[PDB]
């Protein structure tokens, strides 16, 4: 069966079974706890296409992220603008710290990959040396110590919650090897599956075919477990839309260079191959 | 079906079609990677059936951690021993960290439970007021905003690897309000399938008993999920042999009087009511 199918099925689940709860939005969601789906990297790139994602949001995001980046105005300057709402000096005040620059966005996903647990300044401070640079480690690991338990990335810091603008979904990753492939499992607390879990799907794959091309291997599955999946109410008449649709052939991800380091990759060292997507269905928030 | 078929089908695929990989000590296992099982709370206690799971361990040693506890000596004086080995003092020089008195563990689940972020000193040190609680946040979220999305508490802190004896396998559980029950997911990075595991799963969801009675909710459900689930080679043989036995009816579970807080249960508020496992398994 198509692996989009487990996604399929997962928003059916909770949209006939889900609980019916008032969430912090206020818009109300569907939930359930819980759920587990694998996808297969080794002959294709597990691209949702029963709507197209947004790939090009997907790459640079994920190449911000590694690089240590907090900044939100690193990421906009690309033209990919999907941090630009928090970094607002606007929203920031909204969360208690109206006295950073528009664009710092505090100690989020770069700061904590890059630097877990060294003290936070702002986004133009120099972190070098500080704290555990836990890219560093999983990568000596993949490399060194292949068969190694303890081959995580995390992102959840309590510590640092109140100087984030947002508190990350993603908690952790965890990678594995055997038999010559890469294989990584995500713990993601928070899934809206509307606008956000296709999207998260092809960034965590996207890190599993980057970390097996600099590390030597083959990339193998991508495992995704949920905590909250949900779906907010405003979505429920695009989603059933997008319950009629099915799924196409996955495409291909090619690397088009030798790259040696994590850090060293560029957008244009992509080339998705034969993605063919039903149209965009645009979902309010 | 019985929930421990869950796991006893777990063990079948590993022994099936899991790899055959040795570690950087050269040690062998089978292993899968990515794994998920639903136990119910509601009606019985995932106490599991198929060998007999050391209860009395769970209890002391959860209560332990949850006052925020490095100490194994704390543990040990309960009458449970099953931390004694990694807080001697020969096993902290084993591990780099010969300075400690015996029963010093490090930042290990206590401290990261109560004071995650604050800088270790050692197990004698009073850390009031430093570092974040995460226990007591998620029993406020409980409470107050029960279908908060971040009620998460987490042991993984890699600042802290080195500092301690062995780094958690239990990373993280996240709680989930729902039609007034309590529900439980944990992340376990590492399941020694055949020792560790049934232990585990009691451990959590004995957490989420405490929680819900705390905060005038029902048990739901404890979703186990595993990263590296694995049998060592050693343990093939008696785990076919436990794989030849059928699940009992799991127990219940039964807490005696009315708690207010996570820090005030103590082992005899509880009561397991008919466990009748099957014997345990030399491994
Ligand atoms: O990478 C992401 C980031 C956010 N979200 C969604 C999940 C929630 O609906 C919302 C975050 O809200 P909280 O869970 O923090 O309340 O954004 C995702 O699905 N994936
Ligand atoms: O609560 C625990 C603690 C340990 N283990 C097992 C898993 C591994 O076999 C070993 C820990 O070794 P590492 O994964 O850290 O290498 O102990 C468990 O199953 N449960």
């Amino acid at each position: 069966p198509h692996e989009e199918l487990q996604y399929l099925r997962q928003l059916r689940e909770i949209l006939c079974r889900g609980s019916d709860r008032l969430d912090r939005t206020g818009i109300g969601t569907l939930s359930l706890f819980g759920m587990q789906a694998r996808y297969s990297l080794r002959d294709h790139f597990p691209l949702l296409t029963t709507k197209r994602v947004f790939w090009r949001g997907v790459v640079q995001e994920l190449l911000w992220f590694l690089k240590g980046s907090t900044d939100s105005r690193e990421l906009s300057r690309t033209g990919v603008k999907i941090w630009d709402k928090n970094g607002s000096r606007e929203f920031l005040a909204g969360r208690g710290l109206a006295h950073r620059r528009e664009g710092d966005l505090g100690p989020v996903y770069g700061f904590q990959w890059r630097h877990f647990g060294a003290a936070y300044v702002d986004a133009d401070a120099d972190y070098t040396g500080q704290g555990f640079d836990q890219l560093s480690y999983i990568v000596d690991l993949i490399k060194n110590n292949p068969h190694d338990r303890r081959i995580i990335m995390c992102a959840w810091n309590p510590a640092d919650l109140s100087l984030m603008a947002l508190p990350p979904c993603h908690l952790l990753c965890q990678f594995y090897v055997a038999d010559g492939e890469l294989s990584c499992q995500l713990y993601q607390r928070s899934g809206d599956m509307g606008l956000g879990v296709p999207f998260n799907i092809a960034s965590y794959s996207l890190l599993t075919y980057m970390l097996a091309h600099v590390t030597g291997l083959r990339p193998g599955e991508f495992i995704h477990t949920l905590g909250d999946a949900h779906i907010y109410k405003t979505h429920i008449e695009p989603l059933r839309l997008q319950l009629t649709r099915t799924p196409r052939p996955f495409p291909r991800l090619e690397i088009l260079r030798s790259v040696s380091s994590m850090e060293e990759f560029t957008p244009d060292d992509f080339r998705l191959v034969d993605y063919c997507p039903h149209p965009t269905i645009r979902m309010e928030m």
